[PDB]
């Protein structure tokens, strides 16, 4: 049991009540690395409800968070930006794996995707971005690097 | 539509009649990939049984054959060797980009496979290691791999 | 056609009327990859001049800029310094792919340039090394990268 | 001046007077890189005489022959099995770089190219994929190994 | 001849029982590599983790004329792991390129301190500062990862 | 406590200079390695660059017992470069994935005879046999490399 997690999902639509892709996704992949988790919270692409979330599970101890969407390069891919105001310090190392696997997987939204990773509180946060690949190519890489982090966070 | 795609799971206490974990998983990614799954074959870890259940994948013009488990170091592992016997010509470009990529997620199976990757006749075949993220991670990689091969293939 | 182009050059000996070698080659490069150069642009290795001839392409609606030079850590390497203040949100995937190419063939200016990439207005900026081989590696390495970071700010 | 390179073209419309557009380029890199080019040789996608090109160079005295196309998996591929032949002992390293380096930069026909690298002789022999981006980025990657490779060879 | 030495090098351990007299693991081992590599060394500073203590080691080496300073220690997630912090403040630019290969290096190892090392890279003054984590793999893969990257930005400078 | 010793290792230096006396530089550095990484080591073994005798100290340790064998030397392409021809005699079945991770890694590290190495690495009987090429830096970098792969295979073995 390797601690408890949480799945924000950064989109417009499924914050507005659309069918969610990525939750039941994230969870299913936490769940198989050892995370109980706890839900999945919709929000807008909207940096004051994304950063409120982001602090609202850092506060309530969970061990780690993983957004999906938002980190791409259009006007609302605000992802990042609301990720660097709530995280104390960067792990800039899960960030690069992530894209690296990405970019040569041929997953290009994960090559390129500007999602942060770091600590926030005792939380690990990390974005990552929205396509189903890039959902199933980033837990891969993170997961040896989540079990690592929260160890030494507790 | 890719093309049609068979599953070999090699393992003995499967080819005997207990729970399959590796078919249904494949098989969800084949299908997310754009894949019709004809189905999953079961098989001992018998160097004949394997070569044969290839065989008839190749035989019955199925596009993409994925193999899993028989890949380490113990006598029992005898996939890679059942499978160069009917492969034509190695693509070690795919076996390589496999085993990279299980490396730095830290997937030590994936990461040392023996596992080959070949055509035969006009069958892509590709030997997956056999842990659950040894499959999730050599699926991601192979993805754009296989479409391109199929593709240069018809 | 991918978009509109524009080069930059930072090197002293060219903005005083020395032959220019890295110009003519990324106009080839961009060429190929599909681009309508608008020209190349010399700049001296003035921290100022090379953020105004950065400024003045975005201003004027160019897809892509590419700089060549000022990216190593002597006191006249200036150019990422020049770059961060135009720049609304890098995009660290594509520097990071850069160098990560440009370490692997060797090519240590390309491996170890502070170049920065990212996005102004609606134009994607990205300096290079100035090497020859840096340029080769970095444009190789930029293909992929460009064409769907454009294709999304379009 | 490193040393003496050949350019051997594997394309039938090329050996049948079609313009060729992989020679002068390769010719280009090999002379930047610091070699004299005998010339290039167009052949046909025949292992007769895609061995006969290979081995004439290799008694000729060639220090380096780069050959381009005839890497991929249709039928009239055969120049990874003409260089097998004609090889006293593989350099894998060779061949493992260029397709990672294609791979990461998304060049599907270099990440999976079947080339091949070895010693015949006194000579070393690159099979490199027919496509204009797979030729720009394994010469990138060869230029440091072909250097090192020669010097040992003399 | 030292025709061909590379540079002056100062080895930091950041440790609180190094710090406190317990035996020094790390400093003898970067030593024998900075000297191979070319550097001659001008010695290891040990410093508790304390953001003020490694600053300060950081500044004197600096002001000295060190041509590579190699920190070893405090890269990691838990609080008193402040290298990077104290790191930056020194720091006239950062050279990204050496510390993500060192991750990446460390990643593909499977020295996971290395690949999720914190640890900056960077010119102060005339002196490249490069934090290293600080177990035994990371040391070593860290500094075959930082031979060729050095000499080249020493040169440069 | 032995609880946590990966195996028993052999070192096979592979260089004409030392098989006739010369100061071995390659065996003492191979042995701490081995053992930082758990590994009892035997010895070190040095042979010439000949076909017949590389083979025949391998076969001995096969025969012997030995978990691990890394040999220094012989994996060039000159013509004495014979290490990796007299290793595939004795391989049951290679191991590509560790080659592939020697030569990536050392490519990386600018460690050019490691980056194009023709060393094998597989099974011969119960051993897992490692060909290294023959710099210090190769060395270095190839058992940091295998440090997370031996162990892994002997205990699969
Ligand atoms: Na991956
Ligand atoms: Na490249
Ligand atoms: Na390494």
């Amino acid at each position: 049991v390797v601690g408890r997690a949480l799945v924000v999902v950064v989109d417009d639509r499924t914050a507005h009540g659309d069918e969610d892709h990525s939750g039941p996704l994230v969870t299913e992949l936490l769940t198989e690395a050892g995370f109980v988790v706890d839900g999945v919270v919709a929000v807008e692409a909207d940096e004051v409800d994304i950063r409120n979330a982001l602090n609202t599970a850092v506060i309530g101890g969970v061990d780690l968070v993983v957004s999906v969407g938002g980190t791409g390069v259009t006007p609302r891919d605000v992802t990042p930006e609301s990720t660097r105001e709530i995280l104390d310090r960067e792990i800039l190392g899960i960030a690069e794996a992530i894209r690296a696997s990405g970019l040569s997987a041929g997953i290009i939204d994960a090559g390129l995707s500007r999602g942060l990773a770091g600590v926030s509180g005792s939380t690990l946060v990390v974005n990552l971005a929205g396509s189903r690949y890039a959902v199933r190519d980033g837990m891969a890489t993170l997961n040896p690097l989540a079990a690592h982090i929260i160890g030494q966070l507790s």
